[PDB]
């Protein structure tokens, strides 16, 4: 049998192809099974692989309904970014959650037959996916695929802040773009486990939501007091490690200033170079892509540097991972619970309507894909 | 008997006042020695000590020729970042050298009689400092005040770039200002132990400088072609630490762009995060006032950040610390040799015609100061 797959390809021609293309669906070796998929996330993470450098606004559709087609042009000056994967085709998709149909041979295999599993296989925007069985996570009895679909790089990576923390020293932290699916659950993850945290949101809807879900220290960036509200939750917390998913813009060198004027309020001498106190700014995201600038009127120590959750996973290793893993499935549904404003077929993340919403990564409105839908 | 010390004082007023101050001189402790100081350079560290935030070209001349004073204002902008010294008066000066006039009665403190000694004991613009013994590093037969008045800043840091080049599993380096005195000793240092270097420097005549010197790999800021020259002499070198003296600006960000660039020359894959190899720029000095600025297009695996030599020293221990000040000893006219352009008195630093050259931190212009110069 064959069945559908979504592809991303960027062609030496300056030209993004999104289609879906027939794909044979393997039988699972001995120590593989074949998933059925059901749920798998639109993260910022996939967004950039599925459109690449693409410019959008020069999007135009063709195909068919069932199998639509989507091109776009990717602009001269960003071609240099594309190189690695010029004329391959890629499948888009990160994680994913559905049902086993299919085990090959091997006890480990046998064992998922029929269960419902999250991946974080790659290629989830699949019908079917044959995945080997040690990448699979069972999940708990009476969990959808919806509710295992964000299993992996969320709720990894929101553990994986506060491990971080811990690891590097520092006992409380800043998150920025904090309103996301992943701030929610740091979040929860902080308010059980009496970790004080900085949330920092650009609208004031953001910061509702967060004050809502019973967050301390919501701080605006579009607020005139911004600085000074920053300054003060970070006296309140002692928080010197920080989290920046936009990467881009002022917000990690605001926060760096600020974590120095909350540590000089309480420097018994004077220091020439600053706080002796580390402060650390991990760019996990690039959700603004203007430069990164800022004045250094922090002192000496400081660092800035990026984070990713895979080599993160590796650093602590597997039964740390595991640990970590255990936890996302004993509060999957409460800590790590995640919000979906809609849940699209295959065909639909084609559709430029679609794309026109879930590609503005806007608070709440984080698209789910059923490769099955309906069927 | 009392003897001259420089003072900085920023007062709440906002306004700096510089001053030769009458200071009593101290008898030594047991542990404790006298140096008389005739040597102590106007490293870019003590500048800032010195005139802190003020805006210099407000300065003003008083006070006599003997016992010059100028003041200053601190624009209020930056009054915040002086709120730990205001009304302080401040000695200046980390380094320096001189000779041991007098020693407290511990073994310690009289093996150090009549020795010309190096201390980075602070408030080494002074005609006389006490200090403890097991501060003093004892400089090598035939060696000057003047020859040691530089051997911790510099040195130290130069070797603990490279120290720190190979405790953070790196195997070349970059090192941008590098016409610098620190530059030129680090550019000896590798030469002489075999380390691959880019050295960045902002002028072509400093280019030639280094090249002059036996430096490998220079590439000017200024030139037209830079990022290529610059990816290519880091495919050539390998190099995935740089110590940016800048600060400021836009070469932190570059250094990381032609390093990712270099590294995916071997790519093997696509990586959706670039290069798995990490990057590391220290930002180690701030010669560039301006805003940091870069794009990230350079992947994930990188960092950016300060970098001090006491914490560094701190951190790699007392031993490790004594064997690299040994090689500092051992190659103290060589690989660590230091031009000044001017030797003046303690009452010369406040003359506001050599403020203007000396604060400029232009290659081949640093001052040297002998406290005791036209004194008894
Ligand atoms: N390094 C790593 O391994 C990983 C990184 N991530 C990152 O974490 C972040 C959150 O992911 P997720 O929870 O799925 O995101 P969501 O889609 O759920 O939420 C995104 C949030 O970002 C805000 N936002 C969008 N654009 C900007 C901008 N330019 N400046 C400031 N805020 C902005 C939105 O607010 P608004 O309504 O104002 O647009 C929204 O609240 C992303 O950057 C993602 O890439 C996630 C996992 C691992
Ligand atoms: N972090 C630490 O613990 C320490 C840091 N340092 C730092 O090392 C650096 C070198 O010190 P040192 O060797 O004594 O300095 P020097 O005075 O010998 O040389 C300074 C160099 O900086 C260049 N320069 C000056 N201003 C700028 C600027 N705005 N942008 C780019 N380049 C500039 C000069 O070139 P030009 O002629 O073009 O002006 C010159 O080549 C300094 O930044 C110093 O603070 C040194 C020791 C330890």
């Amino acid at each position: 049998h064959s069945a559908l797959q979504l592809r991303s390809r960027i062609k030496s021609s300056g030209e993004l192809e999104l289609s879906l293309d027939s794909i044979d669906t393997p039988h699972p070796g001995p120590d593989e099974v074949l998933i059925r998929i059901e749920a798998s996330p639109l993260n910022p993470s996939d967004l950039g692989l599925l459109f690449g450098a693409a410019d959008m606004s020069t999007a135009k559709a063709s195909g068919t309904a069932e199998r639509p087609i989507v091109t776009a042009r990717v602009p001269e000056g960003a071609m240099r970014s594309m190189a690695g994967r010029l004329d391959a085709s890629m499948p888009v998709g990160n994680e994913g959650a559905g049902v086993v149909v299919e085990a090959g041979s091997s006890p480990a295999a046998q064992a998922l037959m029929g269960k419902t599993v999250a991946a974080i296989g790659g290629a989830m925007y699949s019908q079917y996916r044959c995945i080997p069985a040690d990448q699979c996570l069972v999940l708990p009895e009476g969990a959808t695929p919806a509710d295992g679909a964000s299993s992996f790089v969320n709720p990894l990576t929101a553990l994986g802040m506060v491990e971080t923390m811990r690891l590097e020293g520092h006992s409380a932290l800043v998150h920025t773009a904090a309103a996301s699916n992943l701030g929610q659950m740091l979040n929860q993850i902080c308010l059980k486990d009496g970790i004080k945290l900085v949330n920092i949101v650009r609208k004031q809807e953001q910061a509702d939501l967060l004050k809502a879900q019973g967050a301390v220290h919501v701080c605006n960036a579009a607020s005139p007091t911004f600085m000074q509200d920053l300054t003060e939750a970070l006296v309140s917390t002692g928080a010197t490690i920080a989290f920046d998913a936009t990467g881009g813009g002022k917000l990690g060198g605001q926060i760096l200033t600020c974590m120095e004027a909350a540590l000089n309020k309480s420097a018994r001498e004077y220091s020439r170079y600053g706080s002796t106190t580390h402060k650390q700014v991990y760019l996990y995201g690039g959700l603004d892509t203007s430069p990164t600038e800022f004045n250094r009127n922090f002192g000496m120590a400081w660092g800035m540097g990026g984070w990713l959750l895979f080599p993160f996973l590796q650093k602590i290793g597997r039964e740390r991972a595991n640990a970590l893993k255990q936890r996302v499935v004993a509060e999957l549904k409460t800590t790590f619970a995640s919000h979906y404003s809609k849940e699209i077929s295959l065909a639909e993340v084609l559709d430029l309507d679609m794309i026109a919403v879930y590609n503005k990564r806007a608070t709440g409105e984080k698209y789910l894909i059923n490769p099955n839908k309906g069927l």
